[PDB]
């Protein structure tokens, strides 16, 4: 037991608009730790909230817990104005930077949550602060925190193709599940249909307006596929035209299909899509008179960690806000502009919740630092990387049946028995921390889609196209 | 039991020199079929001998069967004569097509040899036909004949990258275990060091030549990295530039290598490699300004199916000639020339011994032809077939280790229990026949591996790095 490298009142894990939306409402008072990945820089009239409830309601598909819905619309305009009052009339980097309160430990991975019945201290089960891996130091530091915070996003890594992965490797939803939380909904998982796929993307994503403008999708033989799935074609719903890409890319054993916009006029190009227009050109791709290569990409996380109305888990002293969790506001679906409320409204109640909670202590037990060395072995936790993603995307990925989710299992299985026979005790590497989550994400996630016997939503399986006639959230308990 | 649809005196599976060389010695006293994949077109002075049988047990590092390296020796000049004495001074396409006692059979895949106490014959246990997925008809033919010739080259293609896809799916390996056939030696596999790495490569090879002429071998930052592994550079042996680039390779998670002769005169490249340039121009790349992609491929089975000096198998009426076998000519590596001759000498004596014991009988059971149709698990056989050759690339390949070895094992386990689970009398594919055949050639090849317990000839694992005292071929029973 020594102590602790850093120690602060409240401990947030993750850095977009949830964390530091939090960070900013708790640092007049408390003395607040934000945990970034890598650099930290790179509702007026009643009835508008009524239909807002209602619309979410309807994408939600059936299953949203309608309290947790009423609960963000009535707190969405104040949590909006609450961002206009900052000057931040996109982001907080430089508002939080600018508080003396708040510091900012960059190139961290938190490890795990370090939980008082586990460091053999006495008193309710309760977080008390995280293991953080340091990457400037090359060394695994204590943290001592009276609040933790989970604000790290979604688990859509898990997955090869994937629009935003820096925010989606998953680390809370596993260190939350290994403290001893439920988590819920995580079959399903939003894709957007276009995503540029090419060497250099650096994830852009191709508009829906491309397809509002009239571009066409085409299979590599150069043919329109749509009508073969959908009357809208290119404008049928989003989740149909990933559906029809994840199909034929599978049938055809294709690495890709194609959005082209060129049977039609340049210059009309030319205003309507410069800065796609621009940067496609700068990688050799004219978007006047050739199609753009494409493939659906894992975007966002519906399901996560079970939180009440305060961003409370069920471990006290830890809270999970945002992608990460599971308020039952979306149920099977996602409603633009829900995803942004989602993270102001439960910042705004879990900061209320603990200012209303902040009893002091303690000093901890160091991480153990096993510091085996073995080169090959370690390129082989990247082969392992490169095999989980891979197989999630045939077996868990956009089109379901239960016999390729039972193959997911059975890898998943696998991996976790490799994992603990091979690296036990290893030294830490970010690459080892996120096969370690990734997996532990993929377990829950292949658990909770074998376990809904319907297509609703996001989750879409061959074998069960209707929907059941009793419905709710998949839950599931460590 | 039913009319065979074919019949003939001699079978032959393959068509390359030693089929077809078999087939045109038989062929002025047998009727012989020979089964084609796809399109059938598409030692003067003894001192001499000596020295021959000398470099090849050096070449086959301690383990050549020395009466099998001198069997060839011996009987090469005449085998090679041969050559010349039919016009041939390349292919026999042409004269086993001219030949009216030849018949060719395009567009065929054998599935399993029909072995008489298995059909409930009596009598000795011994080879009666095989059952062939014809590709135009596409139905399961029988086809009876006195003696059955395996000669379909090697199994490189249970590797991601392979340099001669056509003659390399393990087909003929596979079928010989089913039947009884013991194999051997199939850890000494050769990979070409320099394969062009391009979508549209066509298998195309980069020659030793280029390095020969100065071309460099370059790491995608653009240094040169085999100064690092050897003193000789670019000019080191083969088997250690494949390693070196193999380990670079994983070392860095990157795709390929570059080989690059820029730095020289470009009539100086055009001069002495024309048919290199034109092609890589045809492909968008200058040998004359830019560095060349490549990966290495696998080339070559050393081992194979267990036969004497008359090219005969362990069961009756079964042989198996060239790539195909193990006669204990190569040992644990592959001099060039060597497979060549091997093809020949063993079409020869296979010849004179089929020929010698030519009693005919019978008609037989047909196929099953379980005729389940499931489009989507149709879609999972190809995912496997990609799984299988990505993981033994990585857990069998060019430079290995014991616990790599057991992650291929435990693998290859899975895929054999989901292929019994859930393809049990699907219709026949070639793809769902390939894949049943590649995995059973991967569990033999990594089991002949995790059985040698030291490094030798094309056999290199990081745990046993020295060679053993006494040592001899890797033998499995089925």
């Amino acid at each position: 037991n020594t102590l602790p490298e850093h120690s602060c009142d409240v401990l947030i894990i993750g850095s977009g608009a949830a964390g530091l939306s939090l960070a900013l409402r708790l640092a007049d008072q408390h003395q607040v730790i934000v945990l970034s990945k890598g650099p930290v820089t790179e509702f007026d009239e009643t009835d508008s909230i009524d239909s807002h409830v209602e619309d979410t309601l309807i994408a939600g598909a059936g299953i949203c817990d309608r309290h947790a819905v009423e609960f963000v619309a009535s707190n969405a305009r104040s949590c909006v104005q609450w961002l206009i009052d900052q000057g931040v009339l996109t982001t907080l980097v430089s508002k939080a930077l600018n508080h003396p309160n708040i510091r900012v430990l960059e190139r961290t991975n938190a490890v795990d949550l370090i939980v008082s019945d586990k460091i053999g201290l006495p008193g309710t089960r309760r977080v008390v602060g995280a293991w953080v891996w340091n990457r400037n130091k090359e060394t695994v530091e204590t943290c001592h925190a009276k609040a933790v915070v989970l604000a790290t996003g979604g688990a859509s890594k898990v997955y090869q193709y994937t629009t935003n992965p820096d925010i989606s490797s998953g680390d809370g939803i596993a260190m939350a599940w290994r403290a001893g939380c439920r988590v819920a909904n995580l079959e399903f998982n939003q894709f957007h249909p276009t995503a540029l796929y090419h060497p250099q993307a650096r994830n852009f994503l191709l508009t829906e307006a491309l397809r509002g403008e009239g571009a066409y999708l085409k299979r590599p033989d150069g043919t329109r596929f749509m009508p073969d799935f959908d009357e809208r074609g290119e404008l049928a719903p989003r989740d149909i035209v990933a559906r029809a890409i994840d199909h034929e890319m599978k049938r055809l054993g294709a690495d890709c299909m194609f959005l082209d916009i060129s049977h039609k006029p340049a210059d009309f190009i030319r205003q309507h899509f410069p800065m796609i227009y621009e940067k496609l050109l700068g990688l050799g791709i004219d978007l006047t008179q050739e199609p753009v290569p494409i493939v659906p990409a894992a975007h966002y996380t519906c399901g996560g960690v079970m939180v009440d109305d305060h961003g409370r888990t069920d471990v006290e002293g830890l809270y999970a806000i945002g992608e990460v969790s599971y308020t039952g506001l979306h149920g099977a679906n996602r409603m633009a502009s829900n995803s942004l409320l989602e993270c102001l409204v439960y910042g705004w109640s879990a900061a209320e919740d603990i200012t209303r909670r902040m009893h002091d202590i303690s000093t901890l037990p160091p991480w153990d630092e096993s510091r085996v060395e073995n080169p090959d072995e370690r390129v082989v936790i990247q082969h392992n990387w490169h095999e989980l993603r891979l197989f999630m995307w045939d077996y868990v990925g956009i089109v379901r049946t239960t016999k390729r989710l039972e193959r997911a299992l059975r890898r998943i299985t696998m991996l976790q028995q490799e994992i603990d026979e091979y690296y036990a005790h290893f030294r830490v590497s970010n690459n080892l921390l996120e096969l370690r989550n990734l997996v532990q994400v993929a377990e829950l996630i292949v658990r909770c889609a074998m376990m809904r016997k319907e297509s609703r939503g996001l989750h879409f399986t061959l074998d069960y196209p209707e929907l059941l006639t009793h419905s709710g959230p998949s839950i599931l308990s460590p």
